[PDB]
């Protein structure tokens, strides 16, 4: 049961290993031949060329930093893409994802977009899930295999959907990392150790589920009551974090961006509305 | 025991109600006399003047949008402050918090800073905790009372500590709300309802604790291994969220701020380091 995988970053590697562990034969190629050494030891079969990698399997998985990478690699293997199934598990733009769907299918391949929503350490484990979008019939044919990487959430036949859901998750995630480090940087400025603050940050993030249901209701109904907490008070909070950041001499870009949401809401007259009203100035009309 | 409280936002109100529920007499004043109606019904006693509010109790709690508000109000009760204990549960800057400590003590009162780390709906419940800082001996005298609002976490005698820990929490929190709304705004741009995405966002936030321990270790040791996930790949992710945001016509300030962290890390040569390396570019010189 030979499946190909191209791109042997942590993810590519962790995926190749799960495919090998569950009986499948796995052909690999990577720009840096020597990164494959570990998985080749485990049972994978390295090959000289990207075309050889594509020719080896029906199913071809890509784990690459961006879609530009798909073009650099598959560009040296076009004649062999015919009859094949590209599953691209790379981050890039939804718009660039569709543009990619069209190029691979013009070269005669079926294209599915995927987004893996776990670190490599948890690929193949219980917490693992993967956004997928594109041909439902082709996805079904290879579901059993892809299901090993993590729980497949098929979103629809619009190839952009998985990428859009991936960018959306990482929007929150990269924000939470940057926010965490920013808040930590504020406390370390006054000489507090990170280990004394981290438990509070943990609770902070773990408590987010409490707010999210009321938030979705308020946002979809355009109903933003400030009774519990208004944009004037939370705008002031944003102003304080910015000014504390300048006082401490840490980064101001991230808190100035949060303040800008409150500033635009205030300008739009949502002073007395719920913080959910920020959605009105964030969204596309 | 009569405890005074000034500022009858949702917080002030929820705190007054808990004090009344646990036997305490509560004197109130507010710039907007009619906001007291609810708590006066519940048992509180409104008074004409801020000076009267201060004179009524040993312990005086402030729940105000900012510290500037404390000055406007307590400014009309300067003579009345001798012997009193101000607990300021308002957001403002650590620097403005100390400057306030000194102003209050100059007028013969003890000053404690506090940060309440729950919404009004959870004041007095299990999840409730409150950062406190200032004189430990004065804090002990009034601990039993304040303990009702939420679990008191006394940080130290540096009055700024509670404010610093509050700003830090809201730094992450306001970021998480803005990120959540931003990601949601991306999904609604392609016409997906927010109810389809919210469960994934909930899991995303609930999963933050997994990364935070490894993060603190890597940050405090200046040890940033990229083996599992490097700043080149996560910088590219940030670029994708920004470009998807421009494509969708939503806010770009928040993702452009996250991208700016990755861009500065890359500039500092941390391309191949862990995302924890962003801390090097966020932290003070
Ligand atoms: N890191 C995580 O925990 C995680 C989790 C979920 C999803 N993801 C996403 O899934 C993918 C996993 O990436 P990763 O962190 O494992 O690795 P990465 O650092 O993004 O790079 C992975 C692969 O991309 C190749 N590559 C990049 N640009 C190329 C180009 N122009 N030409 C040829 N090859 C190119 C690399 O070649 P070399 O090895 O030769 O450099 C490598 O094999 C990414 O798209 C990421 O956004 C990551
Ligand atoms: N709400 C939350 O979820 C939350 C979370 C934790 C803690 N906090 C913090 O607790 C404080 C109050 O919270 P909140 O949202 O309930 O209240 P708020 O909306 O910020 O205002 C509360 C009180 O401040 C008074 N006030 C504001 N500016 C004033 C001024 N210049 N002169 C006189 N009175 C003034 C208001 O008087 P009026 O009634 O006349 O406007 C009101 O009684 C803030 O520092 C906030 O950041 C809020």
């Amino acid at each position: 049961s030979m499946i190909t995988l191209i791109g042997l970053g942590p993810m590519g590697q962790a995926m190749v290993r799960v495919l090998l562990e569950n009986g499948h034969g796995v052909t690999v190629w990577n720009r840096t031949a020597s990164r494959a050494d570990g998985v080749v030891a485990a049972g994978a079969v390295r090959v000289d060329t990207p075309a050889d990698a594509v020719a080896a399997s029906e199913l071809v998985l890509l784990s690459l930093t961006d879609y530009a990478a798909m073009y650099d690699i598959l560009g040296k293997a076009e004649e062999a893409l015919t009859g094949k199934v590209i599953v691209n598990l790379s981050s890039d733009t939804p718009e660039k994802t569709r543009e990619a769907a069209e190029w691979v299918e013009a070269r005669g391949a079926k294209f599915i977009a995927g987004g893996v929503m776990v670190p490599a350490e948890l690929v193949g484990k219980d917490e693992a899930y993967v956004f997928y979008s594109g041909p439902a019939d082709v996805f079904e044919k290879h579901r059993e295999a892809l299901a090993l990487i993590g729980r497949p959430d098929f979103l629809g036949e619009d190839v952009r959907l998985a990428q859009l859901f991936y960018q959306a998750q990482l929007d929150i995630f990269l924000n939470s990392l940057s926010a965490f480090m920013h808040a930590s940087a504020l406390v370390r400025s006054a000489g507090v150790p990170l280990e004394k603050f981290m438990p509070y940050a943990k609770d902070n993030f773990e408590m987010m589920g409490f707010y999210l249901e009321a938030a979705v209701e308020q946002i979809e109904k355009g109903d933003h009551p400030g009774d519990e907490a208004d944009v004037i008070m939370m705008g002031a909070s944003a102003d304080h974090i910015v000014q504390a950041s300048r006082d401490a001499g840490i980064d101001v870009a991230l808190p100035e961006a949060v303040k800008s949401h409150y500033d635009r809401a205030i300008a739009a007259g949502h002073g007395r509305s719920s913080w959910t009203s920020l959605f009105e100035i964030i969204k596309a009309d």
